[PDB]
């Protein structure tokens, strides 16, 4: 079936302080990213919105999970309810809950993010890993 029924187009951390954008397209290569970094503020507020594409018929049950780690070890794994989509021509967004960049030197540094989108088929939309670096300053 030439293209498949979810396309996750792409990952962006909606926040209102970044001076640039944060933008990861996942329609491309994808090992570009594990050289690049996002940088966050400490205590910046943030959303992680993920785009996808839904072509020929109802999912249920998406879910987007996330796995994040600092210097090599699994420090929480999170998981969001997305719903339930029907196929249509424009890409969909999920928005998760305002998070904030944590603070303090129990916080700063880097953390890796190993994310799947998944729905109840436990079917690989899509896995991705990125980077998050948070910082004392952009």
């Amino acid at each position: 079936a030439m293209v498949p029924n979810v396309v996750v187009t792409g990952l962006t951390l909606v926040c209102s302080s970044a001076p640039g954008p944060l933008e990861l397209d996942l329609t491309g290569d994808l090992e570009s990213f594990k050289k690049q970094s996002f940088v966050l503020k400490e205590g910046v507020e943030y959303r992680i919105k993920i785009s996808f594409r839904v072509n020929r018929e109802i999912v249920s049950g998406m879910k987007y999970i996330q796995h994040t780690y600092r210097k090599g070890v699994k420090i929480d794994k999170t998981d969001y309810m997305v719903g339930s989509y029907g196929p249509r021509a424009e890409a969909y967004a999920f928005l998760t809950p305002v998070e904030e960049a944590p603070k303090g030197m129990l916080a700063r540094g880097s953390y890796s993010i190993k994310s799947r989108f998944t729905d109840d088929d436990k079917t690989d939309h899509l896995s991705w890993e990125w980077n998050l670096t948070i910082k004392k300053d952009w």
